[PDB]
């Protein structure tokens, strides 16, 4: 599966850690306006998922759920995580690299990628 | 101000515990779709702001973002809470009852109102 990873000035540091967790198990593509173009990218198909990662998640999240068709969940929990995917069926979730830290974001990430999968 | 709060069927006790606790400082309307109904009420002035609760809170929240011209943050922290107001000026905050505590989701409440009025 085809998993991007994106973050802007304030979660790039945390969507490198995220990406070279997933880099094993996923095809990850790190390519940190940001949410419509991994948006797009997911609506044509150049991935299957994507996570992004600014300092609270909100303004991606809004942002990504403007984009029709896109359904995006922010979560900062692996509970959530799980329900993003089982419940929400979403395409993408965002994360705070300024709310969260490095370590419960990766559980947050697997999580995820383990049910929508 | 007036402030709508509603909850869906798992998050009606919070939203029951958040307007009661809101009551005395703000003109407030507890309600308990929903987030369509509630987003399109804050769009058209009916309510200032909303709060919005479920299971998760991530439900309502993709819900209402999907209404133009309303701007929708889940926020389970109370600097995020601050930030929907103060970076994204998000007229709806949503919460997950199944997610945090009751005295936590006060805090969040009372951290955005403090921002979003002056």
């Amino acid at each position: 599966m085809k998993v991007a990873v994106a973050g802007d000035s304030a979660g790039e540091g945390l969507a490198k850690v995220l990406a070279d967790h997933l880099k094993d198990r996923f095809e990850v593509s790190e390519i940190s306006n940001l949410s419509d173009r991994v948006a797009s990218a997911v609506l044509d198909g150049t991935y299957d998922r994507a996570i992004l990662v600014c300092g609270t998640g909100i303004g991606v999240c809004i942002a990504a759920n403007k984009v029709p068709g896109i359904r995006a969940a922010l979560t900062h929990d692996t509970y959530s995580a799980e329900r993003a995917a089982l419940s929400n069926n979403a395409q993408i979730i965002t994360m705070g690299a300024r709310v969260i830290g490095a370590e419960v974001a990766k559980t947050i990430a697997d999580a995820f990628l383990a049910q929508t999968f």
